[PDB]
């Protein structure tokens, strides 16, 4: 501005879009969940509804630049449409995920992208024994839908889910939450697919 | 990398889109269902809700290339908008199907496309006797909406539906699931239309 | 394909889109309903939900061609966005209609288009007496929203609705179904508007 | 068609879009409601659902033409996207309005536009006493959201709402319906904003 | 209006879009809420639904002009798509916000923009004790999702929410409503993020 505008122009207008990773130049996405609320539980259909936001990080050479060339600009915000983004998907979802945040990411001079969408998800979960002291445990996998391990790998900075933002007066208390990496194989396809498995253990509030 | 982008450009930017099959150059789509959950049953309206993903395969000359000409590239992922896709449709649906996965397909050097959309479908089904030991049986046909047998044929690699991914703690147990090919005639039109008939037999979990 | 692609290109890329009918060059749409299910009935709000598919036919000179010029091609499928389509609308709908089928039509060398969208419609209907043996009767008009009789006419191949595809195990049995043409006048506008009136008579099982 | 296509092209392709009214060149929209059904009433949240269609008229110099120059064409239908339209909005709505009709308007040689969207609206209304003989009364204002009196004025051809199209077998009977013009002031802004206040009085039966 | 068209053309057609604020040229948005109705309360999931409209003001050099050059034009209305707008977001929302108004803003010769979207929001709130005389209190933060304090600051013209437009016959009476500015830090990010905290205290009508 004029610097930022020129920068954005150079990356997006002058180049073709990054065509996604491949076996030859694969990519690693760092996931991390901040759980906000277990909004509702349906014991007649065994689906439960979570609200959270999911931090995604990755890095691309396509998105690098030299700050001195662009008015000492270290980073910028941009629409998620302007860049490639990973197709992280909830495998046991029962309804399409609802986006609760804007679709804007941060890009930085070293090509690192950060993107943190807020979501509401309804996923498969049997709440039997939520009323008990012992509580009930449910799990849901997040991972690329189309990209194998050989193109997209996932990692977590910590197995502990971020519960510091959980709703004080929720109907359900969280006993524990876990974000652990996994490998899976499916009947369609020879290659392994990577996913981060979100496992929550919860119960009704006294 | 550059090597790909060039490929994608050659297939999509330089050519006009494949205009769909015709009697002269017809096409065969291979369908296959992985049932995930029978989410809910409504006995007051006789509609039942399934979550699954539906594997679609087909092949086009339009999409072929020579790997040596494109940096030894065997295959790639792309948006479903970038290519023609078949109009497989649930004939007894009561509500529009909801897409639970991204709209990305895999294309390969020999022109083979694979596309596996995850869906939630509400279809016509009378659950009377779901509580019994015997269970209740329901069926729904999938097939092209507009393309006759003479333009689109359907086939299955197996009559057995893939239940290996079914939800362990679902409200309903699957006794059996079947994907069998069928031929049908409709009053509008002289030609026969092909469909794969999904037949599931299920009951409450006891 | 080479042939078909060229054909499609000539009709759509090289010409401007058909700007809809007018008084001078009017047209006639043939409607026909295949009722599939009466899904639900709400007696607290007097709305009922139907699932069906609605066959639409019409013909345009804009869409004609000579098969010999295009590799003996008699007809083809295409997206509904690529062509003009008629604005048939349910006058007593209480919620926007939901499309249950793809938006693809068939065009033929003589300019005839066929298009059969599958729909779910919620329309105004008082089900009082649906539980009785006598059953209850409800009606809903379908017709162009903006085009008068003088631009769009409607006709039916038969007054009998196609119930051969109705759901065997539906909560409601169909006693009868009727698709009859009508003329209507509205206070806004001098001209008459045409509609096909769908009348169904049904009850619980 | 050739003629019509050329006309449409001249108005839309060759000109930039009408940039909306201003203080200097203000505009008057004529509103008129045809109420179809009071579909449902929720006494636990005090919202009620109406289905109707709302006639909008206005006139622009931008849209004028000479019929002799265009094959004696008096008028035509077109997409609502092709022209500017007014931002009439329900002030006491509790949910986004649902469009039940196509988005097509009629334009005429003297620059007059007519546009009649069918809608379902959920708005704020306490139904307490709907079961009584006396009935209950509710109101909802329609007016531009962003344009003051000084840019958009509203008028009504009649204070009587058009109930001739109301549903015979609705759960609720209409005792009366009124479309009266009003002026309002809001805390944000010095200028007055115009609205047409729809007031309905109704009950069960 | 020949004049207005030319003006609009000069700002939007001839220039590239304002690329959003940065640390170097930051921006201040003035928020203000007019609460219309507390429509419903769900005590089984602890979510409550508000209808309101939210006044947003800010100023940009990009949008300035000289009235003498454009037929003494002081201001104009335009689509929200034609200009940059701030990404104010409800942090404790449980469902995507629904827009109840048109997406039109007012721009003025000194570059000031005003934009007042009407919304329905479902947010996290425990209504326990709404039936009491004492009432129950709930809060929800509004702020940029992606822009730190260093790029977007928020302010309020008054801590008092505008209740003059509240629904006379609502199921719930408003005891008080507050729009107060706040600073927050999140685990992802070193910088502080600004939010205006909407705090309402209410009860059943009795
Ligand atoms: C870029 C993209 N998404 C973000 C999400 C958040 C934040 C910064 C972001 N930056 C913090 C503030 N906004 C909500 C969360 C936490
Ligand atoms: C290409 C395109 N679609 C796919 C869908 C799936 C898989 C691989 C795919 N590869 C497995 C993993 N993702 C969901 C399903 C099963
Ligand atoms: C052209 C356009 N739509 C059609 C819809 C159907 C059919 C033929 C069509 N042809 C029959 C077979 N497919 C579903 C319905 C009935
Ligand atoms: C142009 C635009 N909208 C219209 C809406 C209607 C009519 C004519 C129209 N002409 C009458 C017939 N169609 C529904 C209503 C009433
Ligand atoms: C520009 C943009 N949005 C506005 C919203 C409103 C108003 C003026 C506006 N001007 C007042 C009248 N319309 C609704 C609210 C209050």
């Amino acid at each position: 501005q004029a610097n930022l505008m020129r920068l954005k122009s150079d990356l997006f207008n002058r180049s073709p879009m990054y065509p996604g990773p491949t076996k030859d130049d694969p990519l690693t996405v760092t996931l991390g969940f901040t759980l906000q609320d277990i909004v509702k539980v349906d014991s007649s259909t065994n689906e439960v509804d979570l609200v959270y936001y999911e931090q995604q990080r990755w890095k691309l050479n396509s998105l690098m630049w030299d700050p001195n060339e662009y008015g000492n600009i270290t980073d910028f915000r941009t629409s998620a449409a302007d860049i490639w983004t990973p197709d992280i998907t909830a495998y046991s979802s029962t309804r399409p995920v609802q986006v609760l945040s804007p679709q804007i990411a941060v890009v930085t001079h070293d090509g690192s992208v950060m993107f943190i969408p807020a979501q509401r998800l309804s996923f498969m979960c049997d709440p039997t024994g939520v009323d008990s002291e012992e509580g009930v445990t449910c799990a849901v996998k997040f991972g690329s839908w189309v990209y194998s391990g050989f193109e997209i790998d996932l990692k977590t900075d910590t197995d502990q889910v971020d519960l510091s933002s959980y709703y004080a007066s929720s109907k359900y208390e969280i006993l524990s939450a876990t974000q652990t990496r996994q490998v899976q194989h499916y009947s369609c396809c020879p290659e392994p697919y990577i996913d981060v498995n979100l496992v929550v253990k919860f119960r009704e509030r006294r």
